[PDB]
């Protein structure tokens, strides 16, 4: 059943309406079904360039269950200090497999929930898709 092996691919593209923080970086961590993945740290500019794909392995039977159960893909956004190495949680984004098809789809803009930058309507552009593993 090698064919029945799939990848959930989350594409984190660009951010917008972030504050310009000259000494900091941004990192997005993503957690699905107890597996954590992370982006490179990127410049904490107003429009951060994440340009990263994250991939989790899954079975077709398992994927269909997660889809119906609404198992979340939880994205946590951190501001990182390259000097001290301290990370602070900026906000979170929740995705689910409802839209995930086996073709690439147009990305959508997602607002950061519990956003520490309370006056900024910070958001991150995200695609989700399924590929053969």
């Amino acid at each position: 059943s090698k064919s029945d092996q799939l990848l959930i691919v989350v594409s984190i593209l660009e951010g917008r309406h972030f504050p310009k923080r000259p000494k900091h970086m941004l990192v997005v961590e993503a957690k699905f079904d107890g597996e954590q993945l992370a982006t490179d740290p990127v410049d904490h500019t107003d429009q951060p360039e994440f340009a990263t794909e994250l991939a989790w392995e899954i079975d077709r039977k398992a994927l269909h269950q997660h889809r119906l159960q609404r198992t979340p893909i939880k994205l946590q956004c951190f501001a990182l200090d390259p000097v001290t190495s301290a990370k602070e949680t900026i906000g979170y984004i929740v995705l689910d497999l409802r839209t995930a098809q086996e073709t690439k789809q147009a990305p959508k803009w997602y607002q950061l929930l519990s956003n520490k930058y309370t006056k900024f309507k910070s958001e991150i552009q995200i695609s989700i898709a399924l590929e053969t593993d």
